[PDB]
């Protein structure tokens, strides 16, 4: 069911991904902080994968307590040929968080399991 987007050594990002229609994923993304400080300002920026559309809901929250799992979710839908093609679909993702002390970035391109 979850699936690890990212982990660091302050910020778990991992989702489920679900197939909803022959044409459509829908991937709920949860952020947690496994730090012992808050972790504030998050948001996580997505671009389109290349056969795809994606539709990025907006972040229930923008803060994560101190060792708070699932504290933020994230709802997005893919959608098109790629879906369809049952292709490997890959997802170039950028966060950017304060903690206290610090303003950090965390950026990857992961592929996403099988339709």
């Amino acid at each position: 069911q979850r699936h690890i987007l990212n982990q660091s050594d302050h910020l778990r990002i991992d989702y489920e991904l679900t197939r909803e229609s022959m044409t459509k994923l829908r991937l709920v993304i949860f952020y947690s902080n496994i730090s012992s400080d808050p972790i504030t300002n998050f948001a996580l920026l997505v671009a389109s994968p290349k056969g795809t559309t994606l539709s990025l809901q907006p972040q229930s929250g923008n803060m994560l307590q101190s060792n708070s799992r699932d504290g933020i979710k994230q709802i997005a839908s893919v959608e098109g040929i790629s879906v369809n093609l049952g292709k490997p679909i890959k997802l170039k993702w950028k966060a950017n968080y304060c903690t206290k002390g610090d303003s950090k970035e965390e950026s990857g391109t992961t592929s996403l399991p099988t339709i």
